[PDB]
């Protein structure tokens, strides 16, 4: 247990007592809980309905403030142009140190109107999906506002994403349009989009998209389609500045984000707009204990959910200045995420436990010239952290004086679900210690029966909460059967959790068939599908491995088709593929050439064992058993 600090006492927007008392009323209470907490947003009518919701087997139904109108554009920008038109919305801080941006929350407005008029004479309308396709700079939170003020719904593709993964975005989403940069810039290389997006739209099967909106970023030689191909400088100059936002329903559809998950491929989690945004900027506030002048920074990438909820929707409905990095953590050095630090005098930092192990392994030279008095507040996201990676982080990144607030949430979640209150909760390393109002965690048996007191289990909510996602695009029924299906009336999370004596959670991973490479989630039956393709493998069968800097890596077992030959020329070539059929994000780390694969009766894959040996184990009856020794020598090379 860490100590509240004296400092955090002195300003803390939630004390234990705070915590305590709003905890019991969001539970108890919701419609007064939720309908005073609500008023964190400007409504254009307000809402009467507050909590409208049911986990109910064959009738899930998820309704939040649904009488109510606003504009989520107008809540991050409008609505603090006469106060504080002038204080920095973005910090924009480039690849290249020697490039950077202040962006005012005036500045900001003007050009989400100028973009949203540009959509509109594009012809995209309210409810239309946009995919956007886009690098870590400020255009791509003008274009995920813009869409926001005029109501159509935005699909962010993170930028890592192979050709063959976006075109599959675009034909499950219908997208009209496509908005992207020329290159992206990372590390002092350029990152191919817009080609990336030319080889995507050559699919046969897409047939929605009528215009791609390119960002000149680096003013690199691309191929141009006339009439296709628009040119963001030519558009937005010749845009109006004057816009006035719609009212959108509570319940608008707002964006959609691809997401992997234990079967089939990646499904589109879908956000509306009033308990979304609600949930953002109040989990926002209280868990980062954000106070006007607090430079905010948020490390994740505008592709993931991260990007959406804290990178720029949540801190920009509280008013905060946010920071958007183009780079990465570690480059040109391991001190680059604390010179960024020191650079813009940064209070608030939240980021990646994998970055964090990575910086953690160069030691002192992570911190080396760098000052880091600024900060007075840390966040870890996406993955567990383990003690001595949070120990590392609170101790050289803090100095010993930050709360490190570790939140436990996901995409399917909005916001934050357990997770310290800087304040109000002392702190444990690796715990994400206690639920957020509104939150009701428990843990369950594989049959569904709760356990109680100090126990594991499977993480389920009990109950609906503002920012929770509301559907899959075109499929409820996927979502009733993928989350509420396993333990009936119960939001399941797919992870495992342990409580401990004082009700802290400790969340241990997926118990699902859903890997966490470097905190990206990607599913194991995506993978396999994607070796499967491949026309000289048969069947694959792949687990996730401990690994020191990334969490977990990507074991595969291959089976080549009959007459096929390993060689190392081959193991280069399927690992290319991969990458190629979704990305980077998705190499295996290790190609395991095998015919041994371990099935029962009816071909079902055996995947326990399969686990323990790429862990590198040595300790059931199957349909052949002597394959676990042949599986154990081959993988001794
Ligand atoms: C530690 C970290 C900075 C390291 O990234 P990295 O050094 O670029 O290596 P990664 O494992 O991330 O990715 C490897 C490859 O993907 C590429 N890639 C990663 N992010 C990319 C992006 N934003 N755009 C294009 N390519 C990208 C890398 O450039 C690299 O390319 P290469 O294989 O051709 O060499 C990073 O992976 C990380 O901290 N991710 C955490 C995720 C997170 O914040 N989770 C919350 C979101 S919900
Ligand atoms: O891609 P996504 O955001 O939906 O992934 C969510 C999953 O990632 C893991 N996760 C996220 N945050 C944490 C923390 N703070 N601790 C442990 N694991 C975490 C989970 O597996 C979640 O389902």
């Amino acid at each position: 247990k860490h100590a509240i600090p004296a400092n955090i006492a002195d300003r803390c927007l939630i004390n234990p007592e705070q915590y305590e008392t709003k905890y019991k009323q969001s539970i108890n209470d919701p419609d007064t809980f939720w309908g005073e907490q609500g008023k964190i947003l400007d409504w254009i009518t307000p809402y009467q309905k507050v909590k409208n919701t049911s986990f109910a087997p064959g009738n899930v139904s998820i309704k939040w403030y649904e009488d109510g109108t606003l504009n989520l554009a107008a809540n991050c920008l409008d609505r603090h142009l006469q106060e504080n038109g002038d204080r920095t919305a973005i910090i924009w801080e480039g690849d290249d140190t020697s490039q950077s941006k202040h962006i005012s929350y005036r500045e900001l407005h003007r050009d989400v109107c100028r973009f949203a008029n540009t959509l509109l004479d594009l012809g995209i309308k309210k409810g239309d999906v946009v995919a956007i396709y886009m690098p870590m700079v400020p255009e791509a939170a003008v274009a995920m506002l813009a869409c926001a003020r005029i109501g159509a719904v935005h699909s962010v593709i993170f930028g890592g994403f192979s050709p063959e993964a976006v075109a599959g975005r675009i034909i499950d989403s219908s997208s009209r349009l496509v908005i992207t940069a020329d290159e992206g810039v990372r590390a002092g290389r350029s990152i191919p989009l817009k080609k990336n997006v030319d080889d995507a739209l050559k699919n046969p099967n897409v047939t929605s998209v009528e215009h791609v909106i390119v960002l000149k970023r680096t003013g690199s030689d691309i191929d141009w389609q006339e009439g296709r191909d628009l040119w963001w400088r030519d558009l937005i100059e010749k845009a109006s500045p004057e816009h006035q936002p719609e009212a959108m329903n509570a319940e608008d559809p707002l964006f959609i984000l691809y997401t992997s998950g234990s079967t089939g491929k990646p499904k589109g989690v879908l956000h509306t707009t009033g308990g979304y945004l609600v949930y953002a900027a109040t989990t926002f506030k209280y868990v980062f204990d954000y106070h006007p002048g607090d430079i905010y920074w948020c490390t994740a990438d505008v592709g993931w959910v991260t990007g959406h909820s804290y990178l720029l929707y949540g801190p920009l409905a509280c008013g905060a200045t946010t920071l958007m990095f183009e780079g990465v953590p570690n480059w040109p050095t391991p001190a680059r995420m604390c010179q960024v630090v020191d650079k813009h005098q940064v209070n608030i930092l939240y980021t990646a436990p994998t970055a964090i192990r990575a910086l953690m392994a160069e030691g002192d030279k992570a911190i080396e010239g760098t000052d880091r008095s600024s900060l007075r507040i840390l966040g870890s996201v996406g993955e567990p952290i383990n003690p001595e990676a949070w120990e590392w982080y609170w101790k050289k990144i803090g100095k010993e004086k930050c709360p490190v607030v570790d939140t436990w949430w996901q995409t399917e979640t909005g916001g934050f679900m357990i997770t310290p209150l800087p304040g109000a909760i002392e702190l444990k390393a690796g715990s994400a210690t206690r639920p957020f109002f509104g939150v009701q965690p428990a843990l369950v048996d594989n049959e569904g029966h709760p356990q109680e007191g100090a126990t594991e289990g499977n993480l389920v909510i009990t109950d609906s909460w503002p920012g929770q996602a509301r559907t899959l695009f075109g499929d409820h029924e996927r979502f009733e059967q993928t989350y509420f299906s396993t333990f009936k009336n119960m939001y399941f999370s797919g992870d495992g959790a342990r409580r401990d004596e004082d009700g802290y959670y400790w969340i241990t991973g997926r118990v699902d068939d859903v890997l966490n490479v470097s905190g990206h989630r990607l599913g194991t039956a995506e993978i396999e599908s994607a070796l499967v393709a491949h026309p000289k493998i048969a069947e694959a069968a792949v687990v996730g491995i401990p690994h020191a800097i990334k969490g977990q890596a990507i074991y595969a077992y291959v089976t080549l088709n009959h007459g096929e030959e390993p060689s190392p020329e081959l193991y280069a070539e399927v690992r290319n593929w991969v990458r190629k059929e979704i990305g980077p994000l998705a190499t295996p780390d290790v190609l395991h050439w095998t015919d041994s694969l371990p099935k029962t009766r009816s071909g079902k894959i055996m995947r326990r064992i399969l686990r323990k040996i790429a862990a590198g184990d040595t300790s059931s009856t199957l349909a052949d058993p002597g394959v676990v020794e042949k599986l154990l020598e081959e993988k001794q090379a």
